[PDB]
């Protein structure tokens, strides 16, 4: 969702008036209201202020929300993300693998990437 | 952890060089480095750019980081409305109703405590 919708949801579902939030944060009602409208976008340090008064972390505040590209191919990133599998792979091995492309084509998903990683490791060792 | 370390972790664990991450994002190589060492913090517009460039979301990117700098509700009262299975069934104005229960500033601690009272009182009213 949008961030202004989320910031309004957190206070309304919690039964709080703008003033209640205003006072516990170091913030005013017009500015907070602008933020819950979404004219302004807040600093991270304003988001701390809001999180802390909602008794929520800033990670958790940003749960339902959304607001580019990608520097590795997505399957390669998924492999880096796998908990059991990923960590065993050198930072080097990621950029080495990442250069593998045939005119656009790339290994599709992480066990594709994992597969050739294993073959390639034997050869380059 | 801290947001500058996290931003340095993502690029380091993917064997990426600053210009990689600077080339898919609007930012400059110098600006990224100042983000990564902690000198200034990025906007939310900037955060999203980096996150997608690491193929994760902004929520996930802040999985780990934390910030420093008071609550408008009791913690357990918040913990309850944040509970996904137990929390949406409670209305904003049951939430207000609960918060006025304190004796000497002493309050129900955990959400089971807040829930226990909600069930009794909701039956009385
Ligand atoms: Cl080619």
């Amino acid at each position: 969702m949008k961030l202004h919708e989320r910031l309004r949801e957190l206070r309304s579902e919690r039964g709080l008036r703008l003033k209640d939030v205003a006072e516990v944060a170091q913030i005013s009602v017009p500015y907070l209201s602008d933020l819950e409208r979404g004219r302004t976008n807040p600093s991270l340090e304003t988001l701390q202020t809001l999180a802390g008064a909602y008794n929520i972390t800033v990670h958790d505040l940003l749960e339902g929300v959304e607001f580019t590209e990608g520097a590795l191919p997505k399957g390669l990133s998924d492999l880096i993300a796998d908990p059991t599998l990923g960590p065993q792979i050198t930072p080097d091995w990621v950029r080495t693998l990442s250069r593998i492309e045939l005119r656009g084509k790339r290994p599709r998903d992480k066990q594709d990437w994992y597969e050739i990683y294993l073959h390639l490791k034997r050869i380059l060792s």
